[PDB]
DNA sequence: CGTACACCTGATAATGGAGGATACC
DNA sequence: GGTATCCTCCATTATCAGGTGTACG
């Protein structure tokens, strides 16, 4: 069962807040606007897909996405701004979806209004759309030649508000990685290492920081392939002391809680020192390939 | 012997849309 | 008609998931 907060952060890793302005000559301005939440997972978490939607009032619906994904949408302006928008303006996110939020937020609010109706509203929200996602498309931006993008939100400084928020957002992006990995010196063959991980874009770098201090332990690293940061803690004491203590507590919701227990059960093979002998390799190696699995 | 940070790489579940039909005022 | 919501489907990238090298105790 979801706690707002965790809710909130698994909101703050997974949802999307969108907005969509299509063509269509049937309405008065030519474009019908369209407000979107959105949450996306894989087909063996379908189970969260229906506590959220149970969560928001049994509000919106769950439909296939992809070829092994389903979605969790509310598309009715009228329902996000009765539940949606009071959940968060009580609840709010921290990461830079915050923005995405805001502005989302500011077209339903000219929704409620019916100012999207009308030619100088929907170039209000066309503007506040350009700002959502790196730009309009090529049909809006010429649609639209004279509208200058809503400017972002400036969203300083935004403290951890929870520790279901934490489970909530590692619930959603969040890895519990166990590698076995070749060695020469090791009398076994081969080193059995947990990493715990979180990625995450690099515009939300503070908040990255903010896990350094927050769980009093890990380490920043840049993908040199492109903008993504990885929090990494690979420092076993602090994996014993520090992280599986945290998520027992404040539980991982999804599928993904199997994973953290079989990750946990690495760690007590490691922390008896079984990991050295065939008999414990071959246990973690059994344990780890059942994990992405079921 | 064994560990841990700095560095490496590939696969895909999310990111963040899209369009058509139908329901509703 | 005009407007709002429901439904079905998709290209790319933000993750997610494996490693490895080698200094150091
Ligand atoms: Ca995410
Ligand atoms: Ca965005
Ligand atoms: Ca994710």
């Amino acid at each position: 069962k979801l706690n707002p907060w965790a809710v909130v952060g698994f909101i703050d890793a997974e949802g999307s807040f969108m907005v969509r302005v299509r063509k269509n000559s049937k309405y008065k301005t030519g474009w019908l606007v369209v407000a979107i939440f959105s949450v996306t997972v894989d087909k063996k978490d379908l189970f969260l897909l229906e506590s959220l939607k149970t969560f928001f009032g049994g509000l919106g619906s769950i439909k296939k996405s992809g070829n092994s994904t389903f979605s969790y949408r509310i598309e009715s302006s009228e329902q996000l701004t009765k539940i949606i928008l009071p959940f968060f303006d009580k609840y709010s996110l921290i990461t830079e979806k915050l923005g995405d939020y805001l502005l989302f937020k500011k077209v339903l609010e000219l929704m409620g209004t019916k100012e999207h109706l009308t030619q100088r509203g929907l170039e209000k929200i066309v503007s506040l759309k350009a700002s959502i996602n790196k730009g309009l498309s090529e049909e809006l931006q010429a649609a639209f030649p004279q509208c200058v993008p809503t400017p972002r939100p400036e969203i300083n400084n935004k403290n951890i508000p929870d520790p279901f928020w934490l489970a909530g957002f590692v619930s959603g992006d969040g890895s519990f990685k166990s590698i076995l990995k070749k060695s020469e010196s090791i009398k076994v063959g081969f080193q059995s290492i947990l990493v715990f991980q979180i990625t995450q874009h690099a515009r939300d770098v503070k908040l990255m920081e903010s896990l350094i201090s927050y769980l009093g332990c890990g380490f920043i690293e840049k993908d040199s392939r492109g903008p993504w940061l990885y929090y990494t803690v690979t420092n076993f004491s602090d994996i014993q002391g520090k992280i599986i203590p945290f998520f027992h507590q404040y539980k991982i919701i999804g599928s993904k809680y199997g994973d953290y227990m079989d990750w946990c059960k690495i760690a007590l093979i490691m922390q008896n020192k079984n990991h050295l002998t065939p008999e414990g390799l071959n246990e973690i190696r059994a344990l780890k390939g059942g994990m992405n699995k079921g």
